């Protein structure tokens, strides 16, 4: 077919990146996150919607990894925060591995430079991003080592409230938005050059957010509340602040997000989702988000990660241009993360003052004094 | 004075590496990790053995940073462990701001090569080491993210005995040298690249690591039994088992470490052992491990960082050649770390399974039924 022979032309002159993938919980679920000689499975498993022969399959140029651990359910508060940070470089570590043991495959990118050079040596740009500021433990300064060890966005809620902002589908509100501490985590997120990823917030976090940020930011999995009203879908309202911001709305393949009636969800739905953020705020602040491995199934004609193509010839065939289906496939998001950037890099340069977690005192008043005391002893040398 | 002048010249010539500073956990008492607008006393600090004139004054060539936390000390064991991982986070961040924001004299060194790129660029060599293994509480994936987060030696213990190794300190034993997964560790750290530190270590644990090791390990701050008895020290069992694993002994500047009288320990004390050790088992196996910032005070020559030259000067009027010299100050340290390196790419390059955590299960039967009906729906299709 001609269609599918533009598409298949576009898939290699263009990288295609997916905004959330949650195969790395899947490994975390089925092999404990242990992938020793698990090659065999690795490829085509047994379960979940995505496997090495299925990425290849479907002609995925991108993917930000999910390292989503889930929201702490222990009684005592402070064990279970803990516990998420500890679990989360258990999820890092095993996608670092995963990108590691595939190297032909597999190749790890942080930067819109890093995406390309993968993209030109015919690997999976592999980035990644936390699904929820619960993971980081109420430290600012873990925040920065997880940008260290990878992480190029961060979700500010999954479906908990945190210290910094409200999630979409819990109620009653507890900050109304962001809270005074999410406010001042915006412009550190900024400074440090880390995407933020305003899926799972609330209305008015995504409002607050938007106008705040110095930097363009990503809805990760999020799609259209005009065609489907649901929390977790991105407002008319937030569209424009979007447009605004600079940002991109990648959109999601989750049924319910979809359709009213979950097994009715189709590509033709996710497509009339693309085109009307696209119609509305263009077709550079639009992206792909699927979610895949975040569902237990899929829409029909997106049922795993071998159904790319599809959804790229889809597009075609609705009259969307080819400039315009390679801004939607990866060039968007490439440019956010390649602004993200530029913005930590100007902040940064200008010297402005990193954001310090609250810690307690370790010395007394008589253990500094003796400290004092000696460093003027030794001034007297 | 010719001595001097001859001191100044090596000291340009090749890097003096110290094996252990906590300047780190001293801007953590002092400042609690907020450097902002603080150069002022990061260049002349009011407390402790280092700041960054005197580090300059000194002429070192490269430090391993220590990311030293305390053994916790929480009733409920396993909110202190999880505690200490946050706290390791807290200190290896502010190691990496410390680095960033004073870029002229600090650079960042993970590797041999990225040493004497620091040390030609005329810098000090910025590495990283964490003081004890209830650091990574209990998690071998926590552990690779702290080797990703810049981290290349570790310490087996501090003054706690941990699920790994017992410490010399503390009585009575519990291991009765490594665990167990202690000796499964050393694997691990061999493959993937870590020096293992055997420092605050009991006598039997280092005996039991020196045999089972595959890579060269190092003492970062001990000093020698023979000459005086202290759990701390190195036993000549060990001493000669260290030769054999072509591993380096840093000595100590710790005063209760050279002499029995705390008060009479100088800088000729340091030189002795320093002999000692190079004597017996050759100057190829020696290095300088001054545990600066981790006393109130330090010998009689040695009060701060600004003494080096006091030490390379003195080892020169002692008769100990300029090759031997060079290598005591950071030759002999930079190879241990290239053959970890080189021993590491070998094992990582035959293809050796890594050491993965225990983990919970997070799906019951149900849930993996589900997903196996899922993808074998998806196969018909
Ligand atoms: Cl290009
Ligand atoms: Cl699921
Ligand atoms: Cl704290
Ligand atoms: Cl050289
Ligand atoms: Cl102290
Ligand atoms: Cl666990
Ligand atoms: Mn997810
Ligand atoms: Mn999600
Ligand atoms: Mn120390
Ligand atoms: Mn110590």
């Amino acid at each position: 077919s001609p269609i599918e022979e533009q598409a298949t032309r576009l898939l290699k002159e263009v990288p295609l990146i997916d905004g959330h993938n949650d195969f790395p919980y899947m490994i975390r679920g089925w092999f404990r996150n242990d992938i020793n000689g698990q090659d065999a499975h690795l490829y085509d498993m047994p379960i979940g919607q995505t496997d090495l022969q299925r990425l290849q399959k479907g002609l995925l140029g991108g993917q930000f990894w999910s390292a989503f651990v889930p929201c702490p359910k222990n009684p005592d508060k402070e064990v279970g925060s803990l516990e998420a940070l500890r679990q989360t470089l258990q999820q890092l570590d095993v996608i670092h591995r995963l990108i590691e043991r595939h190297p032909t495959i597999l190749q790890f990118a942080d930067s819109a430079a890093s995406i390309w050079s993968s993209f030109r040596a015919g690997r999976v740009a592999s980035l990644i991003g936390i699904e929820g500021l619960h993971q980081i433990a109420d430290s600012v300064s873990a925040l920065r080592m997880l940008h260290r060890l990878g992480v190029r966005y961060v979700t500010l809620t999954h479906n908990c409230h945190n210290a910094f902002a409200d999630a979409a589908t819990v109620s009653p509100e507890l900050h109304g938005g962001l809270s005074r501490k999410g406010e001042r985590l915006i412009r550190e997120l900024n400074r440090m050059g880390m995407m933020i990823d305003l899926s799972h917030t609330s209305h008015e976090a995504q409002t607050q957010a938007l106008r705040l940020s110095r930097a363009p930011v990503i809805y990760s999995h999020s799609s259209i509340y005009s065609l489907r009203a649901h929390a977790r879908n991105v407002t008319d309202e937030n569209l424009h602040l979007l447009h605004r911001n600079r940002g991109v709305v990648m959109i999601c393949f989750l049924r319910e997000l979809l359709a009213s009636e979950a097994d009715q969800a189709t590509l033709a739905h996710v497509i009339d989702h693309i085109i009307y953020a696209g119609t509305r705020i263009g077709y550079e602040h639009v992206g792909i988000g699927s979610d895949f491995d975040g569902m237990l199934r899929g829409p029909d004609g997106l049922h795993d990660v071998s159904c790319y193509p599809a959804l790229v010839a889809g597009l075609l065939e609705r009259g969307v241009s080819e400039e315009d289906v390679k801004r939607v496939m990866g060039l968007n998001v490439i440019r956010v993360l390649e602004e993200v950037e530029r913005v930590a890099a100007e902040l940064q340069g200008a010297g402005e003052e990193c954001l310090c977690d609250e810690l307690d005192e370790v010395w007394n008043e008589d253990i500094k004094e003796q400290l004092t005391r000696e460093r003027e002893r030794v001034r007297k040398l």
